[PDB]
């Protein structure tokens, strides 16, 4: 089931995990839990998610809680910036370290508890 775009295949979850557990699969099936790094992609990513929410790789590190990617792609926080829903990352309760994509739009992001189950996105390079 994983869709193949621009040199990647994607899985996109059938059954709803925390996203440690999520990325626990995906590394599982020799992959990690999406990173995000263009325009294109999150398109791809959030019309694919057709209204629903998925995990994506987005998660604190370091001291400061800056945003990271857990396939370790540097994050840019400039060109990242616009991806987010309005009003996010909010770090609500004090307790959202984790990242999924939540609206079909280009500002698509919501930081929200890790311990909470959402379907979720793996993401394998193809190596031919
Ligand atoms: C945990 C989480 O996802 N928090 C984000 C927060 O989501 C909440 C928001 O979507 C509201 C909308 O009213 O709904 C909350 O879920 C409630 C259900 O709708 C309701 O049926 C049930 O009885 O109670 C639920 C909990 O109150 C949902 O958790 O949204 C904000 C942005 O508004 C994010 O910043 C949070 O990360
Ligand atoms: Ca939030």
């Amino acid at each position: 089931g994983w869709k193949y775009f621009k040199g990647n295949f994607y899985y996109f979850s059938l059954i709803p995990k925390t996203w440690y557990s999520a990325e626990q699969f995906c590394v599982s099936r020799n992959s990690h839990l999406t990173s995000v790094t263009s325009e294109s992609e999150q398109e791809f990513l959030y019309k694919t998610a057709g209204g629903l929410i998925y995990w994506i790789g987005l998660t604190k590190a370091g001291m400061e809680g800056d945003w990271s990617w857990v396939d370790d792609t540097p994050f840019n926080k400039v060109q990242s910036a616009r991806f987010w829903i309005p009003g996010e990352p909010n770090n609500a309760g004090n307790n959202e370290h984790c990242g999924n994509i939540k609206a079909p739009s280009l500002q698509a992001w919501n930081d929200a508890p890790c311990d909470i189950t959402f379907l979720f996105i793996c993401k394998r390079p193809y190596v031919p």
